[PDB]
């Protein structure tokens, strides 16, 4: 809903906030890995889930086709692990827009899940 959210943001922008333990390996850009990711919004409604194919997004780290938020997504969490990310528009989209109730400074958080490496 709108409003606040308990999440904790960084120094570049993004967010996060541990959904699921996991205690497996960090993922590292260069190597091939398996995770998924959930489309989520600012009012917490999803919009995208990896389910319409079911199966594991698996592509390489630093050096695939996706945005800061992902890259950085990626690049931090680990096997077995399950925590949102929020992807600011600074670091995804930007302020070119991308729909009517879209605004140049609507933030998208997405859900990452780490199945294997
Ligand atoms: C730069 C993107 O980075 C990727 O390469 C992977 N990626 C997408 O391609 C678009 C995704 C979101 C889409 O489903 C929405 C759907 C509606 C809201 C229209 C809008 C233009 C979109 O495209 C988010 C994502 O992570």
């Amino acid at each position: 809903g709108p409003g606040s959210m308990t999440v904790v943001t960084t120094e570049s922008g993004l967010k996060y906030e541990d959904l699921t333990e996991g205690s497996g390996a960090e993922a590292r850009a260069g190597q091939t890995v398996s995770v998924h990711y959930t489309g989520w919004l600012t009012d917490g409604q999803k919009f995208d889930s990896s389910k319409d194919r079911n199966d594991p997004f698996a592509f390489v780290l630093g050096g695939g086709m996706v945005i800061k938020g992902w890259d950085e997504g990626v690049q931090g969490m680990k096997v077995g692990g399950v925590r949102r990310l929020t992807i600011p528009p600074q670091l995804g989209y930007g302020a070119r827009g991308a729909g009517g109730v879209i605004p140049p400074n609507a933030t998208l958080v997405f859900e990452v899940e780490l199945l294997d490496v």
